[PDB]
């Protein structure tokens, strides 16, 4: 942890996970101010909006923070497949007096397909830039490192970690099956090894090269200590920060995570088009069930789901929301983010 | 921290997992003599054979050991379903010039359906009796405890752990998704939460009452230390002991676990009829695929598979073997069991 904190310029080996739709400049700044590494996610925003968000964080903290971008294979539009998916969803929209959207859009541009993102990052120079779903080309990773920036990439397997090493990243974020949100699997069509945090962190620390940031299921200082025993250099925690008042989780999401539903999470591909973990609801169904048409590509599926979420929310219905949560959800606490960071550090010290 | 060792009268908080077909009286005795808790599995044997196995262990050690029994819901014979399954397997049998069996047998009697097991255990009184796939009724757990036996039950979720506490067991074995072999899910028809070790151990230790024995993915002292930081009172390790000379793993299994195949494990229900983790081969296929008929009950499916294994083996083919292994398989070591136990203790102490 001394090595990692020195590398990142921070006091504590704790990253508050970037969480699209949940992390905020206020949350990131609170964690960075408290001594960890706060994070924001800027995928889905135009580069100049991402720039504004980065500048917002800087107006709230002097300390290092992490800017996260999705690096998936660029989605492949398929109007016919998307049409059939929308037709399939039509009765759900109709419950709320709505029709499905007339077309789906590539709402989350990959780092690999939006050439305006890299130069913006090279200008703003956040302390850390992180990638999910894949690693950028080595030359782009090097460009970021050429200015101040530390580069992290998420991996879910030793094979993916090898690719992160090849990309020249400064650290690998080892995401275990416990983790909330969309899984960082590079090529899900090849399957999902679905490796638990305890095995994955040990495997990458033992037979790997880079500092390992443990992600998935860690909710308290005991979990941080366990990750460190396995050989991690730091932890990345998402679910633990969702209930912070600084996050942009809405009231229904906070209520869900605080209550009995927190007892069980599940994986779904039907929410976004990519395997993701959260509190199961009506958007969690079997994609291989009879009558269910072929799934469109990521992220077009999520565009469809967001339209349905909008229609449901317009009638006060939250049963289609994306309430992401890891397998430690039952251990969630509701605290100001700075207090949570401090509490984690006290628990880590023992 | 001495919570489990004092409970069992042993020196080290390390259980060598019971492993049907792999653990032996010699393996159990080596581990118990070295200061841990050695284990044998006696399901699939008549009670008097089970008794003989227990006496074999006692012939080799005076120290505490663990005797394990399956406690699944008893399988229901279904000739039509079984005939359909055998028909589906028929071309595999034919590949090796064999016929499938005419009938499938209930080869592994549950503790719940063989009334001769409890009286035998009450007479022999091993230090620990453990159960997998379910908890016995409270009155039977009490009967065992009444003569000084410590009762352990495996759970894969907090809900199953609650049933273990209701049954009045002395300890819960928290089996995470990392674990090798058959998963201890009580009611797999309800689905499988598939909780990773790091989350599961923390959940049971943070929110439950019983001492927690961490099982799944633990291969070295760092892993043991990690489990203790999560709040476990001991660990249970299967895969780590498979390569010990004292085990009854055959040569193909040992070579498989030592070789490149150890880099990947997966789950299959088509081998035994219950979800199980091992090194994938031809018995690892999607049971929900088009053209695949309904699975017979556990353990009838395993009877079918064993017949196929026999036929394949006769032609020198090992691609249908049950080579169980957890997600830490790449970290397996080959040592005399007593030497492995000493190494683990050295690593644990730091
Ligand atoms: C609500 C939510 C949103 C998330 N959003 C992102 C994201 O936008 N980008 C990313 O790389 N990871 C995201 N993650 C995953 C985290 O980076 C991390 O893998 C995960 O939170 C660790 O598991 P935990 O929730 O048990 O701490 C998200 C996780 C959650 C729960
Ligand atoms: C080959 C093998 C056989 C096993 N047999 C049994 C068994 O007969 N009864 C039981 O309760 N658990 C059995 N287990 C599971 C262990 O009790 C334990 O949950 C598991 O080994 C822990 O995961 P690990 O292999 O990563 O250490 C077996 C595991 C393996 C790998």
């Amino acid at each position: 942890t001394d090595r990692f904190t020195r590398l990142l310029g921070i006091q504590q080996p704790i990253i508050q996970a970037p969480m699209l739709g949940v992390s905020t400049p206020a949350l990131a700044a609170a964690v960075s101010n408290a001594g960890g590494l706060g994070s924001i996610a800027i995928t889905g925003s135009a580069a100049e909006k991402g720039r504004a968000l980065i500048r917002e964080v800087r107006g709230l903290t002097d300390k290092p923070f992490n800017v996260n971008l999705f690096c998936h294979r660029p989605g492949q539009a398929d109007p016919a497949r998307e049409r059939a998916w929308l037709d399939y969803l039509k009765p759900l929209f109709a419950e709320f007096g709505a029709e499905p959207p007339v077309r789906l859009k590539n709402i989350y541009l990959s780092f690999l397909e939006d050439p305006t993102l890299l130069p913006m990052l090279l200008e703003e120079r956040p302390a850390a830039v992180s990638f999910h779903f894949g690693a950028p080309p080595r030359d782009q990773v090097r460009a970021l490192q050429a200015v101040g920036i530390r580069v992290l990439v998420c991996a879910t397997t030793p094979e993916e970690a090898a690719l992160v090493e090849a990309a020249g990243a400064d650290a690998v974020v080892a995401q275990g099956i416990e983790a909330g949100g969309c899984r960082g699997v590079f090529e899900p069509e090849r399957g999902d090894a679905a490796i638990g945090t305890l095995a994955l962190v040990r495997l990458l620390a033992a037979r790997g090269s880079l500092p390992v940031v443990a992600a998935g299921g860690i909710m308290d200082g005991r979990g941080i200590r366990a990750a460190l025993e396995l050989g991690a250099s730091a932890v990345q925690m998402g679910t633990a920060f969702v209930l912070c008042p600084e996050s942009s989780a809405n009231a229904a999401y906070r209520e869900a995570l605080k209550g009995p539903r927190a007892a069980r999470t599940a994986l779904t591909v039907t929410m976004s088009g990519r395997s993701a973990r959260g509190l199961p609801n009506r958007m969690f169904f079997d994609a291989a069930a009879p009558g269910v048409p072929p799934l469109p590509d990521y992220p077009f599926v999520y565009d469809a789901t967001k339209a349905l979420q909008t229609a449901a929310l317009a009638r006060g219905n939250h049963d289609f929301a994306a309430q992401w949560a890891g397998q430690g959800a039952a251990l969630a606490r509701e605290l100001p983010a700075a207090e949570l960071l401090r509490t984690l550090v006290e628990e880590l010290r023992g």
